């Protein structure tokens, strides 16, 4: 592919087993919290309906204070999941949780 002239910034990775959509492979990083300096985390417990619908958005734990929790919350919602059962990520899971550490840019 020959997209518009651009390049990546930093490196990212996700070892933890969480439910990731097909439009947002990762949570939307904030602007202020990014320049802050703290590296909290985002833990949201939601259920993926068999029809590929992410609902019951309920946070269990996150940053030490209003930082990346907002974006993480709104993200899980705005996110879009498709009902496609494939080796690794399937559907129908009333107990799906996504926990990822937020590291400030270098």
């Amino acid at each position: 592919d020959h997209p518009f002239t651009s390049a990546p910034t930093f490196g990212d990775f996700g070892s933890n087993q969480q439910a990731m959509p097909l439009y947002r492979v990762e949570p939307v990083y904030p602007s202020r919290a990014l320049k802050r300096g703290v590296e909290g985390f985002v833990t949201l417990s939601f259920t993926i309906d068999t029809t590929g619908k992410a609902v019951d958005i309920n946070v269990v734990d996150a940053n030490p204070k209003r930082m990346f929790e907002r974006e993480a919350m709104q993200a899980l919602k705005k996110w879009k999941y498709q009902p496609q059962i494939v080796d690794g990520k399937a559907i129908e899971q009333p107990g799906q949780t996504v926990t990822v550490e937020f590291k400030i840019a270098k």
